[PDB]
Formats: C-alpha cells, sequence, structure tokens
C-alpha cells in the first residue's frame, strides 16, 4: 500500500480519533523475515545488553534481567532492512505531517530494538513522555511470528486516558503501531514467556523539541 493511502485514509483519522492506530501487514512477509533474521543475527552475536535489572539480590548470580536492547541506526552492516523499515516509517509519518493533532514532525530517534527473553518479565506501567521531552508519537515494528498470547503473554495493554477500558495489542509479526507517547497513553508490556521482539522509532515535535532544549542548555566566553 502506498505510504500515503495509509496515511490518509487510516492513520491519520484513527489517531486523531483514538490515539492508537495498528497497521497489519506492512512491509509483508518477505521484508518482514529479513528484519527478524537481522534482529535475531545480533541478538545472537551478543549486541544486546544483558536486560533490565529487574531484582537485585545479594547473590548476585540469582539477579533478574528483563528487556534486553540494542540502539540502531540503520546503516550498520546487517542492518540494512532495519534501516529500509526506518526508512518506511518515515515515509508514513512525512505524508501525516501536519495532520496529527497540531503536531509538526521534524525528527527522530534511533531505532530501540528491544528483546523480551521470554522469562516471565515484561514491563511496568508507563508513561513514554510525561515531562516534555519532545516526543510526541511512538511507532513500533513488530516481528513475532505466529505469536499466540495466549500462551506466550507479552501483550502490549494500553490505558487511554478518560477511558474505562483497555486497548490490548498483540505483539505480531508485521504489525506497525502509532501512540501518541505524551500521558494520554500510559501502557504495560505484561510478562511474556517467549523470546519477543520489537522496533521502536519515536518521532519528534518540532515545537516540544524546540524549548526542551531549554531545560538541558554551550559557548565559550
Ligand atoms: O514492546 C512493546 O510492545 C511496548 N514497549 C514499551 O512500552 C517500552 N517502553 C519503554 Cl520506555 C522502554 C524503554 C526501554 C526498554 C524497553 C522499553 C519498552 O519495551
Ligand atoms: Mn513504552
Amino acid at each position: 500500500l502506498p505510504a500515503l493511502k495509509l496515511a490518509l485514509e487510516y492513520i491519520v483519522p484513527c489517531m486523531n480519533k483514538h490515539g492508537i492506530c495498528v497497521v497489519d501487514d506492512f512491509l509483508g512477509k518477505e521484508t518482514g523475515q529479513q528484519i527478524g533474521d537481522e534482529v535475531r543475527a545480533l541478538h545472537d552475536t551478543g549486541k544486546f545488553t544483558d536486560g533490565q535489572l529487574v531484582s537485585q539480590k545479594s547473590d548476585s548470580s540469582k539477579d533478574i534481567r528483563g528487556d534486553k536492547i540494542t540502539w540502531i541506526e540503520g546503516k550498520e552492516p546487517g542492518c540494512e532492512t532495519i534501516g529500509l523499515l526506518m526508512s518506511s516509517m518515515d515515509d508514513l509519518i512525512r505524508h501525516c505531517n501536519g495532520k496529527l493533532g497540531s503536531y509538526k514532525i521534524n525528527g527522530r530517534t534511533k531505532a530501540m530494538v528491544a528483546c523480551y527473553p521470554g522469562n516471565g518479565t515484561g514491563y511496568v506501567r508507563h508513561v513514554e513522555n510525561p515531562n516534555g521531552d519532545g516526543r510526541c508519537v511512538t511507532c513500533i515494528y513488530y516481528l513475532n511470528k505466529d505469536w499466540d498470547a495466549k500462551v506466550s503473554g507479552g501483550i502490549l495493554r494500553i490505558f487511554p486516558e478518560g477511558k474505562a477500558q483497555f486497548a490490548d495489542i498483540e505483539p505480531k509479526f508485521d504489525r506497525l503501531l502509532f501512540f501518541w507517547s505524551d500521558r494520554r497513553n500510559p501502557h504495560e508490556v505484561q510478562p511474556a514467556y517467549a523470546t519477543r521482539y520489537a522496533i521502536t522509532v519515536w518521532y519528534f515535535d518540532a515545537d516540544e523539541r524546540a524549548r526542551a532544549k531549554v531545560k538541558y542548555l554551550g559557548e565559550k566566553g
């Protein structure tokens, strides 16, 4: 699907109405698998961190660690297809710009590739950007073929503001997710009992980012 039809007939209206938008079959099976292969290779060759320290015991051997991450620019050897994904995300956002709320997106982060190792760890309820650091949209791409949450857990649960209801997102292969990064969307990752991969990019609003700079402010003289 042209990034444009997707953006204009689905992503823009869905984001403006619900603040959450799920796109299935974003890149297709061949490309999705290549990205999966690239991410698994990063994992298998030790490029991820050891995982978030979840519980720290007096005996460090007993320490429990959770989500593992690596930061990817998309230009690294063996990361080209991740780079293609990132360029594809950028295309969608470009076609959305000026239509996602009143935001004007002018930049993004590198990609954060996350691996929940499947040891029953998840990610606590949180807001992405509670203090105004510039991020207005979170974009997540999932890689997990034939994921079944009834057996593997790992659901992303969002708690949209004002509503008495969940939004439960399975981390399905070739699924792309957008949601507002601010306090409108507190969310959590439920315990994952199988290896679970995702790739996240955050997009910046030009005005919020420009004034965030005042919080972390250098020329000599
Ligand atoms: O993976 C998911 O479906 C949802 N993930 C998150 O909400 C999430 N958020 C943050 Cl801020 C971090 C931050 C660091 C590492 C992993 C994270 C994560 O998985
Ligand atoms: Mn998050």
